[PDB]
């Protein structure tokens, strides 16, 4: 999974 890679709901967790 991409976290930093636009982070949206699962990436970032809304982070």
């Amino acid at each position: 999974a991409f976290r930093p890679t636009a982070p949206g709901h699962s990436p970032g967790v809304g982070h």
